[PDB]
């Protein structure tokens, strides 16, 4: 360093870098709280799908449990009941298994980073330290070699692991908040896909009710 | 009655009429019960119907809250939420107003039909007891006119009350039981009709989501 003021620029610059990565990390913070709201939110969502399943069944099982021998369509009935069952079990089966699944897999991955967050910030105040004490030690009025050598050891390493710590992270956060738009994409395109589907087949199975109902509303006519 | 037994062939036919009546209670408390059951299952369809509508909701919520300005069909995704929605809303309370609005009118005829089944069981006893009374008096030792005419006149009107409420049980019992098929034939071809329509619209509103997450994918490719 010396009249160069090059550790003072350098804390200068290190500062700037440090305050857009704050800008990072409340990004970050942004970005997982959405991500949690949005696994509650489905998570919801399959319940309710869930409770769907279970009170439609009850109320084929009543109808079927009615039903006297002669009248028209008994066994179409109990048939309707146990399709639209496993339409809605696939159904359901297959949102675990995509949307919620991905999305569990991608919030696995905030822990290790906001844990790695946590180390920069401690290396980043040692390094501070060393480097502010690499400062006053070159400034001194008694030039010391032995004690100055040691100091820039000291800042030197703190240096090399504050910057591992953070090299990776300046990557990382950014790289992890551009796949946001990808993440939701894909989520919102497999729960609408298999909505989509699961409309289309269990409506043929309520027209197939209706129709059985109409042949025995005849019958009985 | 006298010498041609006319009091105890009356007796015998009360009481093959009373088995056949009892056999219509029968099926009347077995109706109630189905009647009662399928409400009760038709509640829970219905609490699971709204609870999919305010799951189905949050979720779209959410996903129009996580979105930037930049990014394509935001208010496609807003549309779509307020389109599903109406269309739940509105699927809920038609069945409200059909199926279990007229579930819940049937049912209703049941108390004073159970009222009027507990006046006859006591007029029928009262009845009993005055066509006994009048056969002891007619076969006595001592015949007592007046109290001969009196227990006529009793009995006469222990039969005609009786008979007041048994003939139009007698036929409001069968008729309500026949009633039952078409009761549930309108109460299911309401719920698949109106089920069968609401899946197919709302799987457009799901392709709608499925091309604007298509669309919004593309643009960050």
């Amino acid at each position: 360093r010396a009249q160069e003021k090059v550790l003072q620029k350098l804390g200068k610059a290190d500062e700037t870098k440090d305050e857009q990565f704050e800008e990072y990390v409340q990004n970050f913070k942004r970005q997982e709280a959405e991500g949690t709201r949005l696994q509650r939110e489905l998570r919801g969502y399959l319940a309710a799908i869930k409770g769907m399943q279970e009170a439609s069944m009850k109320l084929t099982e009543s109808l079927h449990e009615v039903y006297e021998p002669d009248w028209y369509g008994r066994e179409d009935v109990k048939m309707v009941g146990e399709k639209c069952d496993v339409l809605w079990e696939d159904f359901h089966q297959k949102l675990v298994d995509e949307s919620l699944l991905t999305l569990d897999t991608y919030l696995g991955q905030f822990p290790d980073i906001k844990n790695r967050i946590a180390k920069r910030s401690r290396k980043l105040v040692d390094y501070d330290s060393a480097r502010h004490h690499l400062e006053a030690l070159q400034s001194s009025k008694r030039k010391d070699e032995s004690r100055i050598s040691k100091a820039e050891e000291e800042f030197q390493k703190a240096q090399k692991v504050f910057e591992e710590f953070n090299v990776d992270l300046q990557e990382e956060l950014p790289s992890l908040w551009s796949r946001r738009v990808g993440f939701y994409v894909n989520t919102f395109k497999n729960v609408s896909s298999l909505e989509a589907k699961f409309h289309k087949e269990i409506a043929v199975l309520c027209h197939k009710l209706y129709e059985v109902m109409t042949k025995l509303g005849d019958q009985h006519a």
